[PDB]
């Protein structure tokens, strides 16, 4: 509060942390189906039952122009195209499949850089 000020972590080397870790995302080679906007005009339903879509190369561009304010709203926007796949994909499917593997390889890369 007022005057009384927590220790503070050291937060300058997280742009190019976070910039790292959405390269090795980028190149995974389960990252198909994300490396892209969802085609709203092309695709059934994602426009209407998708409310917020978000996809890597978004998050590239976001992250290259200062768009983020820190680490957690870069995870915020990373978990949310695994939490877009969920809502839209059978887990029985590969497009499913492919989510969970890439949220499972985000979440470990997460907490071995910052954690
Ligand atoms: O064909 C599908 O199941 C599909 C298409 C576009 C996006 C998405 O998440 N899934």
């Amino acid at each position: 509060s007022m005057s009384v000020k927590k220790p503070k972590r050291d937060d300058s080397k997280d742009l190019a942390l976070c910039s790292m870790i959405l390269t090795e995302m980028e190149t995974h080679e389960d990252a198909w189906p994300f490396l892209l906007p969802v085609n709203l005009k092309l695709v059934p339903g994602y426009k209407k039952v998708i409310k917020k879509p978000m996809d890597f190369s978004t998050i590239r561009e976001k992250l290259s122009s200062g768009q983020y304010p820190n680490l957690e709203t870069f995870a915020l926007d990373v978990r949310l195209v695994f939490d877009n796949c969920e809502t839209f994909n059978e887990d029985d499917s590969d497009i499913g499949r492919a989510g969970h593997n890439m949220r499972k390889y985000f979440e470990k890369k997460w907490t071995d850089t910052f954690k």
